[PDB]
């Protein structure tokens, strides 16, 4: 399956939308498609790459920073989550969890 992404970055209020396949990363194919999004360890041990889900699921069991509390909350640390659905997330929100 191949889901569509939408990447909404508030503070700036740009979207895009690109199209992901359920088996890769929405960071990798976001860079594919033309979009630079942030990103320091790449691993899922940081809150560099943090995204919030607007609507949509995903798979990111390889994370290991975020919390049970966080994750419920809808963070999801765009380098190591897999789309399983049409997703709405918005990018750049690093700094909601401090
Ligand atoms: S860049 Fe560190 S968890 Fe994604």
């Amino acid at each position: 399956a191949t889901f569509k992404v939408t990447l909404i970055n508030e503070a700036e209020g740009t979207k895009h939308e690109i199209e992901v396949p359920d088996d890769e990363y929405i960071l990798d194919a976001a860079e594919e498609q033309g979009y630079d999004l942030p990103f320091s360890c790449r691993a899922g041990a940081c809150a560099t790459c943090a995204g919030k889900l607007v609507s949509g699921t995903v798979d990111q069991s390889d994370q290991s920073f975020l919390d049970d509390d966080q994750i419920e909350a809808g963070y999801v640390l765009t380098c190591v989550a897999y789309p399983t659905s049409d997703v709405v997330i918005q990018t750049h929100k690093e700094e909601d969890l401090y």
